Order: structure tokens, then C-alpha cells, then sequence
């Protein structure tokens, strides 16, 4: 299937969300591992700075559920199974400003 | 073995016993944040022709043998984790890193 940027996917880390937040022409490339954010349940994580609150209603999962931009994993592309959907631009952008923060660039 | 987890500097850290550079930003690693994110290093020089991955040379790190930070692999560890310090990655070399991670991450 198809890898790109702000999806949101399924994946074993238990068997929890992930938002992609590696670029498109890597994803796109023969590189086996795809770079993501661990998205949790736990909304208490939204007051952490840099960590950018998602609902329920905006990513078609069940609950109310946070990106943890401190929370970077690297997974193999075949980790990823069922696609949740998308994170819209703005909530995205407001990640990407979240991981410049917690990464220094 | 307390130290301080500062950006730039190279651990050690079980992922296997492999060396790691501190990408997490200094607010944070000050933080009572039990993660810290970082960066792989592997041994394997050829890994330096993959686009963003910067090459350290062992005079600069004070590592075993030549290395490739791979901006491709990126782990979240726990302060607790981290061991050993090495030494500390240049100012330059971490730019470059950085600019590969910007690359990587569409920063």
C-alpha cells in the first residue's frame, strides 16, 4: 500500500496508532523503515509542549487521542496494516512546529 | 553513570549495545521526560552515501572505529538508558545532521 506523510496507520509496537511523519520521497523510495509519531489514547499527554491534541472526529478513531512528538518510532514498512485516515493541515502543521521544538530544528 | 543527557552528545545505549546521538532538543532532555529521542550510529561507512547520513570520523568522536550518524533510524530511549558518554559530535557535523533530519522529517 501506499506510505505518506500525516496518514495514520496501525502498527505493533501492543498494536497501537502512529501518525507518518516521514517525507513522502522517502517513503516513496526502496527504504524499508518509515518514521512515525506514537499517537495515545491517554489525552493527559496534551499538556506536555509540542504534543498536538487530535479528535475523535478529525481522525476517524475511536477516541479522543493525542501525537506524542516525544515519542519517535522507526518502523518497517510492512509494520503498517489497516489505514485509520488523515491528519488535516492544520492540526499538522501544528505538529510539525511540535517536533522542530523537540528536535531542535 | 549520571552525567548530562545533553544534545549532540553520543551514548551508549541498548537497543545490543550499539552507539546513539542525542537529537532531542536540550529543554526537553532538562525535562522530567523519561524518553530521550536519538539518532543510530553505525559502523558500516557505507552507509554514509545514503542522502542526509553524516559521516564521523573516530578522531572526532572519540568512538571505536569511523561512523555514520543514519538520520533513517531514529529511537526514543529512556534517560535511564544511556550509559557510557562518548564525547560530543561538532557543531558542523550536527548541522549537517540536522539538515538531514529536516530532509527526512519534511522539517
Amino acid at each position: 500500500m501506499v506510505i505518506s506523510r500525516a496518514e495514520i496507520y496501525w502498527a505493533d509496537l501492543k498494536r497501537r496508532p502512529v501518525l507518518v511523519i516521514q517525507s513522502d520521497p522517502y517513503n516513496a523510495s526502496r527504504l524499508a523503515t518509515v518514521i512515525a509519531a506514537v499517537i495515545t489514547s491517554n489525552t493527559a499527554l496534551a499538556a506536555m509542549p509540542g504534543n498536538v491534541f487530535l479528535p475523535a472526529t478529525t481522525t476517524r478513531l475511536p477516541r479522543d487521542s493525542v501525537v506524542n512528538v516525544t515519542a519517535i518510532v522507526t518502523l518497517n514498512k510492512t509494520d503498517l496494516t489497516d489505514r485509520v485516515g488523515e491528519v488535516p493541515a492544520s492540526l499538522m502543521h501544528e505538529v510539525d512546529r511540535g517536533l522542530r521544538r523537540v528536535l531542535d530544528l
